[PDB]
């Protein structure tokens, strides 16, 4: 009934068959033996993997409803829990996903108006790279600014500014947290929580950073209320506070403080790290391959020219940027075991029946390097997205942001966001490094739940 497996040991579950590079190197392991679709024990549970484009698809969009459930993850869950738009279930999750969607639209997602504000915001990131004047630097702190500024101004109502004390801390904390998230430990913690929860380790650094997070939420919050204005709500959390003072009547109403808080938390994180770390990402590959980035170039002096701003229609005239950008998300993995999904109801998967809540990973990274679909899924190479004529090239494995009724809520900003800020960035700049192109090490630093890159130093040069 349930996909085939490696059998279970009482306790350890099929701890026998883990490998310590990690959950991916695990599953692929298991792969090569049971098949595309199978069964590993995580401690006790079991966890249906789905390998492959087309294996992911025929569950994700082929039986869409069946398979949009939401599983946990279990470092998060004791300060998330099921709340908000990501990690809710049910009418909770219908309703926070429909309101979410229409208020981001409401505040300027996929209109002029965020178009705006990214733009402003790679002006910011221009002129603070030309103060460095050479200077090799760390561009995590900064790619985190720009794309929470992004973020911000949507729910908080503000951006701030890149030397902002409260800000920076926000920020250490995103990268922290998601660097953690990302350990070997918080792996070892999803096998074993019932156990481990009990001692020191990474999943308590996780629940102390996430709740100094939700202490700033609160404190965000709670002057909204002060300032609300019920005829004119400036962001996200106005227009929730306006809906839930409204629907004070209903006792059962899915709009309360708890909701709101877990909605900002979540919203507030992966808007600051995820389209960031696709893009440090992005220039590590950009050192790597310099070759790559001078044709980049090329193509925005063709098509914009060194002065005026880079915008989201120039993308459809430049194709060879935008197979980039696509290569860059491919190669940068940044979701691989994907995330954790669940059947909603009994289910027939491929002769197998999945019982209602039986938790499902979409191994994402077996669609983005899958040997059908790419050629050399290892390497980083442009034309996996160019087809003979340098024309943009489509592809059903391109699923960075996955696939279905869950597919990323965020997926046109983040998009809009990489082309922006990348394009802007190479058209005022060129970049180097100490460490020589062949000594450029692409292995992630942390690969779980996330993909996080290697630390670097680059400098932003002008380039005359
Ligand atoms: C490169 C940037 C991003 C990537 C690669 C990305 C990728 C993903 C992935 C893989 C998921 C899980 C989908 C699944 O469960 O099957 C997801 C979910 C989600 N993302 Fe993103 N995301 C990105 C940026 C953003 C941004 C900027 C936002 C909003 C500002 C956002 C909001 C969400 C939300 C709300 C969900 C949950 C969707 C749901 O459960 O209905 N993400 N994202
Ligand atoms: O990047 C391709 C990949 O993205 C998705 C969902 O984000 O695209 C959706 O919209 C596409 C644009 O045409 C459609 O082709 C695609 O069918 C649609 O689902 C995935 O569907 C697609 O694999
Ligand atoms: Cl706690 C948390 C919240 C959101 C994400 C996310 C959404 N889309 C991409 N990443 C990851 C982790
Ligand atoms: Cl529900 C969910 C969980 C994790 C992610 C993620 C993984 N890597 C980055 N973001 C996205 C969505």
């Amino acid at each position: 009934h349930l996909p085939p497996g490696p059998r279970p040991l009482p306790l350890l579950g099929n701890l026998l068959q883990m490998d310590r590079g990690g959950f991916l190197n695990s599953f692929m392991r298991i792969r090569e033996k049971y098949g595309d679709v199978f069964t590993v024990h995580l401690g006790p549970r079991p966890v249906v993997m789905l390998y492959g484009t087309e294996a992911i698809r025929e569950a994700l969009v082929d039986q869409a409803e069946a398979f949009s459930g939401r599983g946990t993850i279990a470092v998060i869950k004791p300060v998330i829990g099921d709340y908000g738009m990501i990690f809710s279930n049910g009418e909770r999750w219908k309703v926070l996903r429909r309101f979410s969607l229409a208020t981001m639209r409401d505040f300027g997602m996929g209109k002029r108006s965020v178009e705006d504000r990214i733009q402003e915001e790679a002006q910011c990131l221009v002129e603070e790279l030309q103060k460095s004047q050479g200077a090799p630097l760390d561009p995590t702190f900064l790619f985190q600014c720009i794309t929470a500024n992004i973020i911000c101004s949507i729910v908080f109502g503000e951006r701030y500014d890149y030397k902002d004390r409260q800000f920076l801390r926000l920020l250490d904390l995103f990268y922290r947290t998601f660097s953690l998230m990302s350990s070997f430990s918080s792996q070892v913690f999803e096998l074993f929580s019932g156990f481990m929860k009990y001692f020191p380790g990474a999943h308590r650094q996780i629940t102390r950073n996430l709740q100094e997070i939700l202490d700033y939420v609160g404190q965000s919050v709670e002057k909204h209320r002060a300032t609300l204005d019920p005829s004119n709500p400036r962001d996200f959390i106005d227009t929730y506070l306006l809906r839930m003072e409204k629907e004070k009547s209903n006792q059962h109403t899915e709009f309360h403080h708890q909701n709101l808080l877990i909605s900002v938390l979540s919203l507030f994180f992966a808007g600051t790290e995820t389209t960031s770390t696709t893009l440090r990402y992005g220039f590590l590959l950009m050192l790597k391959y310099p070759h790559v980035a001078e044709k980049v170039q090329k193509e925005i002096d063709q098509v914009i020219g060194s002065h005026r701003l880079p915008t989201l229609e120039d993308r459809t005239k430049m194709p060879y940027t935008d197979a980039v950008i696509h290569e860059i998300q491919r190669f940068s993995d940044l979701a691989p075991i994907g995330a954790p999904h669940k059947v909603t109801k009994d289910t027939l998967f491929r002769g197998y029946l999945l019982p209602k809540n039986t938790e499902v990973y979409p191994i994402l990274s077996s669609a983005l390097h899958d040997p059908q679909y790419f050629e050399q899924p290892g390497t980083f190479n442009p034309d996996h997205f160019l087809d003979a004529n340098g024309a943009l090239k489509k592809s059903e494995a391109f699923m960075p942001f996955s696939i279905g009724k869950r597919i990323c809520l965020g997926e046109g900003i983040a998009r809009n966001e990489l082309f922006l800020f990348f394009t802007t960035i190479l058209q005022n700049f060129s970049v180097s490094s100490s460490v020589a192109p062949k000594d450029i090490d692409l292995s992630p630093k942390e690969s779980g739940i996330g993909k996080v890159p290697q630390t670097y130093q680059i400098s932003f040069l002008a380039r005359h």
